[PDB]
C-alpha cells in the first residue's frame, strides 16, 4: 500500500545573497526584508544551469533510494525557468542521469509546481501505470527577476529539490491531495512581456492565507485526520508571515511547522521539496509521521497533499 | 472506462500555400508535396494561443454536453506558452470560466497530446478525478526559422481539444506507452533563440523504428493485432514517414487518418485535430479501436490504444 518518499535530494547553489549584499543592488534593508518576510539571504543559480541543478538534486534523491536512473518509470519535473523550449529541461535531465528511454516531461503550475508534480506521480502509482517515480522542483528565477524592482528582487532564490516516490506495499501513502487553480486571478501573479515576475503583494497575501487554509483543511477532513494530528507541516516557503497566520489559522502549533525561508528565500516549486529534505536530515521526520505541504502559486493555483511518510 | 466525450478544434482562417512559400523561399510545390505530402497550413494571424486553445475546448465541451464548471482538471501541451506564467491552460481556464478548476501545462513537444492524454487517464484510473480537458494547442509560427525553407515549410498553426470521462461502458484506453530519449536531443531541438532546428534524415530514420516498436508494445499489452485495429491516427509529421510505418506494421492505407495535406505538422495539436476530423467524417465509430502515435522533440514518442 501507498505512495512511498524513498528518497530525497537537493542542489542549492554555491553563491549566497545576504540582505546586505542587495542593499548594494537596490534601495532596501536587512531590517526591511528581514521584517517584512523573514529572508536573510538567498540562493543565486550564476554558475549554474537549471538543468544542472536539476541532475544533482535528482542524483542524490535516487542515491538515498538506492535505485539506479534506468528503474525509474517517470520523471516529473516543475519548473518556470526552463532550458529551452524544448526539449523539456526533464529530457535534459534524464539523458544527464542516463535514464535512457525513461518517460519524461515538464509542468508548469509556478510555486505549486511540486505538489502538482507529487499529485500527477501519484495519480500514476495510483492507477498501476508506474511504480517509481522521480519529481523534481527546480528553478532559476533569478533570470525571471527585476533586479532593478526592489519590491520583488529580494523574495526570489534558485535551487533544486527533488524526491523518488514507489508503490510500497507498507503503511506509507498519500492520503489526501486537493489542487485548484483560478485564471481570472492572474493580475495578482504572473510575467510580463518579457518574462519578469510582477505581483500585487498585499491582495496575495490575503488569498494565499486564506486559500492554503481552505485547502489543508479540506485534505484533512477527506483523510479524516485533524490539525493536532499533523507531525510536520511543510509549506511553501513564500513569507514567513503569510505561515504563521496560516499555521494560526488551522491551529497548528509553530513548532510543527518547517521553516527555511530565511537561508533560501522563495525557490517557486523547488521550495517544498528542498524542505522536506532538510526536515528529514533534521531528524523532524518519521515513518508514520503525517505531514501536510500545501502551497499557491502564479496563474493563482493552489494545493495541499496530506501524507504518511 | 476513460471515454472521450467530446472532441473539438480552431484552426485559423489564415491559409499558407505552397505556391505563398515559393515567394518566400527557395522551394516549390512539387519539392513539398513530394517530400511532406503538405499543402496547406493555418496561419495564426490575430489569435493567441490562448484564443485558439479557448475555442477548441469550448467545442469540446458543447460536443461532450458538459458545462466548463464540471471539469475536474484541464490539461494544455503547447510549446508556445502565452506567457511564462500562468501557465496557459489556467489562462484557457478563466476564458473558460472554469472557476477554480485544477489546471497545467506540460512540455513534451509533438507527443505533448498522447503525454497529456496518458495522464488523464492516470487521473481518471486512479479514481483522482471524472472529467478531464486535455488539450494540443500551438502557435508554431512563431517558432520557425522563416529564412529556413528545410523546416518552414511543414509547420502550421491550430487546437485540438478533447473531454474525457469515467463512463460505465465498454469505452476505455486500453494501453499506453510513453517513452524519452534526452541523449538525442540534437536531432530534433530549440536552439538558444527557440527556433526550430532538425537533423532531418536522422530523425525521419529513428521516427519510423521508435514509433513501430511503441505501437508493437501497446498492440500485445491489449492483446491485439495490426489488423484488429480500426483506425490510426499519427501524429502529422510527415505522410511519407506515416506511410512507412503503416507498411511496416503491415497496416493498410485505408487505415490510416491523415490531414497533414491541409494543415501541416501542428505539433501537439495534430492528433486531436486529426481525431475530431475523423469522427466528424464518420471514421470513428463506438467500438472502434483506435491507435495514436508520435515522436516529438527531446525525442519524445509514444502510443496509445483505446476503444472510441
Amino acid at each position: 500500500m501507498g505512495t512511498k518518499i524513498i528518497g530525497t535530494g537537493v542542489y542549492l547553489p554555491k553563491n549566497v545573497l545576504t540582505n546586505f549584499d542587495l542593499e548594494k543592488i537596490v534601495d532596501t534593508s536587512d531590517e526591511w526584508i528581514t521584517t517584512r518576510t523573514g529572508i536573510k539571504e538567498r540562493r543565486i543559480a550564476k554558475e549554474e544551469t537549471i538543468t544542472y541543478m536539476a541532475t544533482q538534486a535528482a542524483k542524490e534523491a535516487l542515491r538515498e533510494a538506492n535505485l539506479s536512473p534506468e528503474e525509474l518509470d517517470l520523471i516529473i519535473l516543475a519548473t518556470l525557468t526552463p532550458q529551452k523550449r524544448f526539449p523539456s529541461t526533464a529530457c535534459l535531465v534524464q539523458a544527464q542521469l542516463k535514464a535512457k528511454g525513461v518517460y519524461a516531461f515538464d509542468i508548469s503550475a509556478a510555486c505549486s509546481g511540486f505538489i502538482y508534480a507529487l499529485d500527477i506521480a501519484d495519480s500514476f502509482i495510483k492507477s498501476g501505470k508506474a511504480k517509481n517515480v522521480l519529481v523534481i522542483g527546480a528553478e532559476k528565477l533569478s533570470e525571471a527577476v527585476d533586479w532593478e524592482d526592489r519590491s520583488t528582487c529580494v523574495l526570489f532564490g534558485d535551487g533544486a529539490g527533488a524526491v523518488v516516490v514507489t508503490r510500497s506495499e507498507d503503511k506509507s501513502d498519500i492520503l489526501a491531495t486537493r489542487m485548484y487553480a483560478e485564471g481570472s486571478l492572474e493580475e495578482l501573479l504572473h510575467a510580463d512581456n518579457c518574462g519578469y515576475i510582477r505581483m500585487k503583494g498585499r491582495e496575495l497575501f490575503k488569498v494565499a492565507v486564506r486559500s492554503m487554509e481552505e485547502v489543508c483543511r479540506e485534505v484533512l477532513e477527506k483523510a479524516g485526520v485533524k490539525p493536532e494530528e499533523v507531525s510536520l507541516v511543510i509549506p511553501h516557503q513564500a513569507n514567513v508571515r503569510i505561515i504563521n497566520a496560516l499555521a494560526e489559522k488551522l491551529n497548528i502549533p509553530k513548532e510543527k511547522v518547517f521553516v527555511n525561508i530565511q537561508k533560501y528565500g522563495n525557490t517557486s516549486a523547488a521550495s517544498i521539496p528542498i524542505a522536506l529534505h532538510e526536515a528529514i536530515k533534521e531528524g523532524k521526520v518519521k515513518r508514520g509521521d503525517l505531514i501536510l505541504m500545501t502551497a499557491m502559486g502564479g496563474g493563482l493555483t493552489w494545493g495541499a497533499v496530506l501524507l504518511r511518510y
